[PDB]
């Protein structure tokens, strides 16, 4: 109907300089839209071996892999074939700070979408977990969703946590703006969305795997 | 069992100062610790009339009145009667920032449950929704739960937003430390709370109600 | 003229609150308005010993004592000798804050002025610099003091750092509003403030000697 | 001796992205290290016109233009001819946030130095003063220059001011670190330096002229 089908594939480009060092990434994998998973395989081709941990990208490779229920309206599949973009800050515990730059369409023609992304950080300390590589995974997570209606985009909102491999909780404050590429017909109330994201990584080549399943759910409390 | 009973009612004391201007307020009202509902209502007694809004003091003035699925550990319960303390800070997006402590105490004798609060501020801007009384209620929110188990302490954190009566939102970061007032047995594995809090004001002196519906809900995703 | 002399007595009261423990401290000194210079001895009588680092209640104790060039209006000795009061928010790196209130006021026939401070805070995590001690003194500053012409009132502001025994540095974020006990009749361009701060410690009962040199220096650039 | 002389010429790139909305600015112009002046012309060869306000990066396209005492160790000046790389993050006040990677290089040969830089930024609300062009000039600043000793690097902490059309303070957080392109001999005690910067706008090509004056002060206080 929008140009999706229950099963899925993508393709996830990332352009990025971390800390002063570039490098490129590139992706590929299977997801299902209207189940809200994702499962998707990285590949870094230039820059490679990351001197950061990888952890800190998983959010810079998409809404439309959200469970939605029919009863709150779907502004990131309404969005498609053509897609939608959106930004994100990323501000880090330790003053580390990061942006990233998506643009994501549909090929309803290959019933593939695909991800470019510019991801760009500075501050990281050099003695920190993120330099280091002494992150785990991230913290679920539930991610409150606004309207701007006046402007036709969303506004998300989480506060996230990275745990560490030696115990600990490393926190990152992500603040973000969607905006589809043509104007909606009507726009949710808001509502919150529930995250789980893991990472598995993969010595040619760095590589690694990350699954999201995601779940959308209304403001109203029993 | 930890001295409650489905239905209790409430005592609140909270002295402050706010930009400058000291109050006093006063409250009683009824609650049900295991459906998650309080009511109240509140009294200045002394500074009256608030040149602030009065949404500013709401969570100023109960986790115990929380709705807990018996598969997760109660924290607040559990530190029943003796009870707890908490301390939080408020941060707005305006530059104001407040602080609130509270002790609070369970008389099972008197089925009654005693909060103290001290609560401070400085820096609402004369010409923004606080001190211009331009706000509605606050959203609902999702907090974060999370166990610091070296030290037997609770840390929440939200990001909230208090509607304005012009249309917008205003933004208050919430970071709150939660301790029992003795060492607790068990520890929860960190979990979500959602909550709901609405105000209705009430011209001899100033006087207004507050409810609250919260309810716990675990870290998994189906 | 204004109720000052080159030199001058203080007294200072504070109440405060810091992760639950309160105390009273109460202390005398020395100052040079002119010169910009308090030397001033303090004395907890209440809630001793502190179980948190001294430092953070430093500047929680005057902008008169300030060095002024006459070029710049100086809006703290114009206030003088009903005085002003002011308002100050802490943000600490680790997610600790605190707040300050505090009404001067000079007492022309005793050649003395008066602080009565409320000071509190929350959130200092247990095993981190303050509530271990482990801070040293703050380092120089420079502070920016802005006219917010509309109100009659100053706003500064100047990011702070704490240094650690253990070599680092721990950062504070200050954010003040000056207020003029009543209307002034000239207004400041905007300028900076440069400070020195410097604590030395003294076992019967908790005592401390702080010392403070400020100068004022106008935006102009040669 | 490390490269310089009293007059030089800049030539600068920068590639960017600010709120999905991509560019490429190029710039030339004169200077006079040890005075610390650059005077410098700005044009716009790809994007243009800006939707967004010139303002926002200027402090994007050089230290080694800073007036240092010869008492103060000269990070920059001693990191010449091969130079240094920065990174940058702007936090402003209305939640938008930009990152700046910038590569700085002299050719003696030439008598010129060059500036590569990134800069990327989003959340800039569209009815704010960035996106509706509103912004007239930054503030004087005073900016902290603090040494990381073990890592050879050094860190600039300074909160900035952007003035308003109409009237009022647009506020925005800076955040730096500063490498030498190679391992330098000595390393500074820490300092503050005071800035002024200033833009003059110039309809076929969208150009414009930034100024700035640095000097180096130390932190000690007469």
């Amino acid at each position: 109907k929008h140009g999706l089908k229950e099963e899925m594939t993508m393709k996830y480009h990332m352009e990025g300089c971390v800390n002063g060092h570039k490098f490129v990434i590139t992706g590929e994998g299977i997801g299902y839209p209207f189940k809200g998973k994702q499962t998707i395989n990285l590949c870094v081709i230039e820059g490679g071996p990351l001197p950061f941990s990888e952890d800190i990208l998983s959010a810079g490779f998409d809404r439309i892999f959200t469970e939605y229920p029919q009863d709150i309206v779907d502004y990131f599949k309404n969005s498609c074939p053509a897609g939608y973009t959106w930004g994100r800050s990323f501000l880090f515990e330790d003053g580390a700070v990061c942006i990233c730059n998506v643009d994501i369409t549909v090929s309803v023609k290959e019933n593939c979408i695909y991800h470019k992304s510019i991801f760009n950080g500075v501050n990281f300390p050099a003695d920190g977990p993120v330099m280091k590589k002494m992150t785990t995974n991230w913290e679920a997570s539930c991610e409150k969703i606004m309207p701007v209606p006046k402007q036709g985009i969303l506004k998300g909102d989480v506060s996230m946590y990275l745990l560490l491999k030696d115990g600990g909780r490393y926190r990152c404050q992500f603040d973000t703006v969607y905006k589809a590429k043509s104007v909606p017909s009507k726009m949710p109330e808001w509502h919150f969305i529930q995250h789980k994201l893991l990472r598995e990584d993969r010595a040619k080549n760095q590589k690694w795997q990350l699954t999201e399943h995601a779940i959308a759910f209304p403001s109203a409390l029993a």
